[PDB]
């Protein structure tokens, strides 16, 4: 173990959605063994954001996830040197977002470098009209294909009058160090925005996650 029970987070995301650039910075902390984390986020450029903040939240580290005895923890074992991931997020109306995160460690602080690019969100859909309410709880499936750890999530956002908006994620995780193939498993997620100001310039975000099979 290189991993304390309390650990800090620092991050920067640069990105664009339908060609509008922005940048967000964040600081948080979590409990990697409990699978819990919370963070405060600040829009530094491009604010106030003209799209639903929820498209960002799953992009703002599977180190924060209660793994039992039973299963190889690929993420705790990647450190100190860390790991990166890539994700495409395909929404049901054709909106597509690509993101990457590079995760290093300095002391007890995880450092994230994030890029986030979304296109083809329609002007009258729920993202550009800010009609999303929250992501539902979800289950990620992790498995190995040709020597790389993958994770699929088929989930949906809840919409303001009732209704859901589907999104399928495909993530590829890449340790920078030979670590174990884990065996096929799941992680359950619950992400929530606990508070925010009026225009989402300031946001407080929480996640809790546990692995199982």
């Amino acid at each position: 173990s290189v991993i304390k029970p309390d650990m800090k987070i620092k991050l920067r995301m640069e990105g664009a959605v339908n060609g509008h650039p922005f940048a967000i910075e964040g600081v948080g902390l979590g409990k990697p063994f409990e699978g819990k984390q919370s963070m405060d986020l600040k829009v530094k450029e491009g604010g106030p954001l003209p799209f639903a903040y929820d498209i960002l939240t799953t992009v703002f580290n599977r180190v924060f996830a209660k793994y039992p005895e039973n299963i190889v923890d690929y993420f705790k074992q990647s450190f100190p040197e860390g790991y990166s991931w890539e994700r495409s997020m395909n929404y049901e109306d054709g909106g597509i977002c690509n993101a990457t995160n590079d995760i290093t460690l300095d002391g007890d602080c995880y450092i994230y470098e994030i890029r986030f690019d979304g296109v083809n969100f329609p002007a009258n859909g729920p993202v550009m009209q800010k009609r999303t309410v929250k992501w539902e709880p979800s289950t990620e499936k992790l498995y190995v294909r040709d020597g790389v750890l993958k994770g699929d999530v088929n989930t949906a956002l809840s919409l303001e009058g009732g209704g859901h908006y589907r999104c399928d994620f495909k993530t590829t995780y890449k340790a920078k160090k030979v670590v174990q193939l884990p065996d096929y498993h799941f992680v359950d997620h619950h992400i929530e925005i606990k508070s925010h100001d009026k225009d989402y310039s300031n946001v407080n975000l929480h996640e809790h996650a546990e692995a199982h099979s």
